[PDB]
C-alpha cells in the first residue's frame, strides 16, 4: 500500500470498542475480572450440557471472570467458578467489571 490512509475516525481511546465482548474474548493469560451483561441466543437450536450453566440461577455470569484454558474456557465468580465450553462462551454479551 504506497498511498497513504485516511484519518476521519472519532472517539478511539483504548479497548472498550462496544456493549459486548462475550465470555471468551475478555479471557486473558491471567484471570483478570470481567462479568455477563446479557446470555440471549437467537440460535434456532443450542443447548447441550450448557442448559445447567442456565439453571444454575445465575445467568449472564453476573460479575465475574473467565479463565482460557488453550482451547477450553473456565468461568471464576465471586466465590463460585464454572466449566462453561469455548463453542457457547461466544454467545451471551460480557464485559469488564
Amino acid at each position: 500500500n504506497p498511498i497513504p490512509g485516511l484519518d476521519e475516525l472519532g472517539v478511539g481511546n483504548s479497548d472498550a470498542a462496544a456493549p459486548g465482548t462475550r465470555v471468551i474474548d475478555a479471557a486473558t493469560s491471567m484471570p483478570r475480572k470481567v462479568r455477563i451483561v446479557q446470555i440471549n441466543e437467537i440460535f434456532q437450536v443450542e443447548t447441550d450440557q450448557f442448559t445447567q450453566l442456565l439453571d444454575a440461577d445465575i445467568r449472564v455470569g453476573s460479575e465475574v471472570e473467565i479463565v482460557d484454558r488453550d482451547g477450553h474456557i473456565t468461568l471464576s465468580h465471586n466465590g463460585k467458578d464454572v466449566e462453561l465450553l469455548d463453542d457457547l462462551a461466544h454467545t451471551i454479551r460480557i464485559e469488564e467489571l
